[PDB]
């Protein structure tokens, strides 16, 4: 009727081997799948990423992973690009938004320079803006809390794997921006189941 | 102690009533635990949440602020603002403006200075720290047309960029919820 | 006072037995002696200790941490990271990552910008200061193929490099347990 489970007495830290004091037993009325019954099934092991107090040890967390790699799908990367006010929407991006990546260059190809823009890359999760993360299936969220908040300078996105290259390019050869999709196109919900522009064009 | 646990399983984007929580005493509770079930009733989960789980984390929605204030034809785009540029500090979220530009073209080795009108009628969403839905302003986050995203980059990284405010009296919100360039030989002659 | 002597010659690579020690009761204990017997007993002698000897810092292993992570088909490597290399700070060792490569390549008197895939799915031994056997980390330690130590090298030093991390359900630690690159030509078109 009333099953054992056991969870954790402390905060274990990362990459941590566990000990008999490290692990209590508690009786419920359902074991989750994953859930363990006897402290010697745990001892020795590590886990492989940070366990709150009082959590439900689950079998996910004694195997190879990081918070990121948690969050996304066979199919996707994560990678990071350099954000300020202006390229992240005035500090208004919060994790789980949709964006568009635009680009700025100025080609130097025929002996003369040319500005130009154009949109590389559509429709891109955001997973990290700043110290904040999102929520991946296991429903824990790993945001690191710390005191002085100083300005972001970082945001991860998940990008598909043939635009990898695509977005490494233009982090390097020129400047980026964010352009925010709206919420009523429900790319969320939905995931849960250009010709370039050069100045002539603009100057009349 | 009291901690909020799913009674059975949960799919993805369902709402929550009683029959779906419990309560179980345990001797410490994680942070994000929810200690009554009212305050978990009505809310949505946003992913799936197997049985006997403990309930946290998966009652936050995904998304920011700044992604709920536009339409899907829209984007919302942020540009660098000082006082000269906008309204000498009188300009709040809610107007309308007008971005000008000024470039000098560099063609055929001659340069000429230029100025241009290349969005009307823009609304602005958000002025330096002031969003609606002692330090001074940094940046304006604007809602664009999604045909006009790259001109207003092209603009910005340029040239420079001015806005122009519109009157009240002409009813821009209403209707929403329903040329050349001058150069500096037609200025001085 | 008490010290431990050895009583017959140990050849190299030998475990210590009862039979092998002896104590002795000197005025003054030399740094690195042993007190008891049990404190030797199933350690190993890593070199030749004649008759009679002190016994001290041959029981200790020579090696260091990295060396005990890998296997004979691989090495470790270091390359340097920041928080835009390696995913904002929140890569932990055990992760698999991709490497990639931007460079400003010149053959021909024109240079030309390239991004390309180095090296895929690589194991994370040391993000800085963590190993698995405050102040900003500055290095990573990877464990390379044999055939692609000298890829690595190159691309550390002939341009700048970013880590794109693989997911979790790829189960790629169970699979070890048993292209054409990219212009701007391309970009803008």
């Amino acid at each position: 009727e009333r099953k054992p489970v056991l969870v954790a007495s402390r905060d274990l830290p990362a990459l941590a081997v566990i000990g008999r004091d490290d692990l209590s037993v508690e009786l419920l009325r359902t074991a989750p799948v994953g859930s363990y019954d006897r402290p010697e099934a745990l001892l020795g092991k590590r886990v492989w990423v940070a366990v709150p107090a009082g959590s439900i040890l689950s079998a996910a967390t004694l195997e190879p992973g990081g918070p990121l790699a948690r969050t996304i799908r066979p199919d996707e990367r994560a990678m990071a690009i350099a954000v300020d006010e202006v390229v992240g929407g005035g500090g208004f991006v919060l994790p789980g938004d949709y964006v568009d990546v635009m680009l700025f260059v100025r080609d130097e190809r025929d002996g003369e320079s040319t500005p130009l823009a154009q949109l590389v890359l559509p429709g891109v999760r955001v997973l990290t803006y700043g110290e904040r993360i999102a929520v991946g299936s296991d429903g824990q969220d790993r945001s690191n809390q710390e005191k002085d908040p100083r300005p972001p300078r970082t945001a991860v996105l998940a990008v598909p794997e043939d635009g990898v290259a695509r977005l490494m390019l233009a982090s390097q050869a020129g400047s980026l921006r964010l352009a925010i999709r709206s919420k009523d196109e429900e790319l969320y919900r939905r995931e849960q189941e250009s010709a370039a522009l050069s100045l002539d064009q603009l100057l009349e």
